[PDB]
């Protein structure tokens, strides 16, 4: 944690190797948001990509 924190708007399910699965209601740590459609977050044990649209930057 510590850095940018994000809110998961809807619970997402990974569809490919680079992605992660997240649940609506969770505040996770944001690792990378340079890409417009995919943002790297961190949940429980590992890091990975989920739709940038599924996340709200909590600044």
């Amino acid at each position: 944690t510590g850095k940018e924190l994000v809110l998961v708007l809807y619970d997402y399910q990974e569809k490919s190797p680079r992605e992660l699965t997240i649940k609506k209601g969770d505040i996770l740590t944001l690792l990378n948001s340079t890409n417009k459609d995919w943002w790297k977050v961190e949940v429980n044990d590992r890091q990975g990509f989920i739709p940038a649209a599924y996340l709200k930057k909590l600044d």
